[PDB]
C-alpha cells in the first residue's frame, strides 16, 4: 500500500486534511519525480524556480527581454506530480522541503499518470472559502518533457492534458491556472492584479521570462516584488534585553545584529519590520525556533533600501 500519515494544513483561516506520504513510499515518489524531471542535482529539490527580488539593476534586463507578470499567490508552494506507484495512479503535491502529500481528484485523465509535473501554489479562494491549486507552469506532461519549450508551449501542453478534466465538489483543491500577462501591457496587468486580489491573498507580483526553459532552483531571472516597503525578518532574541541575532547557517551560530526596545524572552523568534533606521517588533513567532539566515537578512536590507514599488515598476511600461 502507500504508507500514509494524516496531516492538516492551515491557510488563511481554513484547513485541509491531507495524507502525508511517509517512509519508503515518500522516497519512491521523490525519486520518481527526480527521474521524470531529469534532475541530477545531488540535493533533493522541486523541479521549479525560486524567485529573486527585483533590484534597480534588473530594470535594464526587463526592458530588453520578453516577460510575463502575475500576482504572487500567498499559500504553499507545491510541485504537483501525477504518477503511478505500485500500479496505482497517485496525484501527489510536494513541497520545497520535499514533503509528499496525496491530493486526489476524481476525474484526472489517465494520460496525466504517464508522468505529469506541474508547478503551483496551494492557496485559498477568499470569495468561495475553499482551497485552490493555481498552476504556474508545467515541466513534464503525460511523459513528454516540456521544460525546454517556452512558456506558452508548456501551458499549451498543460492545458491540453487537462482539457477534459472537471472538478467535482468533493475534490480537495479547485485546480486553476495562473493567468500570465505580458509586462508591456501595464493596464492589463493592473486590472488582472486588481481582479486577482479579489480571489486570492497575494504578496506582490511575479515577473517571469516568456521564453527561457524551466529552471530548477534559484532563478536569477524570475523576479518577485513585494508591494512597497513591507518586508520583515525573524530574528532570534539573544538577550532578555532584545539583542536580536540572525543565523549564520555555516557557523550554526547566531550573530548579534541589532537590539530591540522592550523586554524579550531569550531564544524566542521575533518577526520585525524595518522602520526609521531600526527593526521594530511585529509579532513573536512561537512556531519557529530559528532566525532567518544572513543572506535573507543581507538581501532584505538591500530591498528595503532600494524601495522598489509596484507602481514604479508598473510605470516603466
Ligand atoms: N515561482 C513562482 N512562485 C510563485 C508564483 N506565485 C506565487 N509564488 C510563490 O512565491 C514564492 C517566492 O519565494 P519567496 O519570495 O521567498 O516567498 P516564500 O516562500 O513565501 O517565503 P517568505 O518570503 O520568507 O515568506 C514561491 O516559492 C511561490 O511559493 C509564481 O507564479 N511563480
Amino acid at each position: 500500500n502507500i504508507t500514509t500519515e494524516r496531516a492538516v494544513l492551515t491557510l488563511n483561516g481554513l484547513q485541509i486534511k491531507l495524507h502525508k506520504v511517509v517512509g519508503e513510499s515518500r522516497d519512491d515518489i521523490v525519486a520518481k519525480m527526480k527521474d521524470l524531471a531529469m534532475d541530477d542535482h545531488k540535493f533533493p529539490r522541486l523541479p521549479g524556480p525560486n524567485p529573486v527580488s527585483i533590484e534597480r539593476k534588473d530594470f535594464e534586463k526587463l526592458k530588453q527581454n520578453k516577460y510575463v507578470v502575475s500576482e504572487k499567490t500567498d499559500g504553499i508552494r507545491f510541485m504537483m506530480f501525477f504518477t503511478r506507484v505500485f500500479g496505482f495512479k497517485v496525484c501527489t503535491i510536494i513541497d520545497r522541503a520535499m514533503t509528499v502529500y496525496l491530493l486526489p481528484f476524481k476525474n484526472i485523465p489517465r494520460v496525466l499518470f504517464q508522468g505529469s509535473i506541474f508547478d503551483g501554489e496551494l492557496c485559498v479562494d477568499i470569495v468561495e472559502k475553499k482551497f485552490a491549486f493555481v498552476l504556474f507552469d508545467a515541466v513534464v506532461v503525460s511523459g513528454v518533457t516540456v521544460s525546454q519549450m517556452d512558456l506558452a508551449s508548456r501551458f499549451f501542453a498543460m492545458k491540453r492534458s487537462l482539457k477534459e478534466f472537471k472538478n467535482v465538489p468533493e475534490d480537495p483543491a479547485i485546480l486553476r491556472y495562473k493567468e500570465w500577462i505580458p509586462l508591456e501591457h501595464p493596464t492589463i496587468i493592473k486590472d488582472h492584479l486588481k481582479k486577482a486580489n479579489a480571489i486570492y491573498h497575494t504578496d506582490g507580483l511575479i515577473i517571469m521570462s516568456v521564453d527561457e526553459p524551466v529552471i530548477y532552483g534559484r532563478n536569477f531571472n524570475l523576479f518577485k516584488l513585494k508591494p512597497g516597503t513591507h518586508h520583515t525578518i525573524d530574528f532570534i532574541i539573544m538577550s532578555e534585553d532584545g539583542t536580536i541575532g540572525i543565523f549564520d547557517p555555516n557557523l550554526r551560530k547566531n550573530v548579534p545584529v541589532g537590539k530591540l526596545d522592550g523586554y524579550y524572552n531569550k531564544g524566542s523568534i521575533v518577526e520585525c519590520g524595518f522602520a526609521d533606521g531600526t527593526w521594530k517588533y511585529i509579532q513573536g513567532r512561537s512556531d519557529k525556533n530559528q532566525a532567518n539566515d544572513r543572506l535573507t537578512y543581507e538581501k532584505t536590507l538591500l530591498n528595503i533600501e532600494e524601495n522598489i514599488t509596484i507602481d514604479e515598476l508598473l510605470d516603466l511600461f
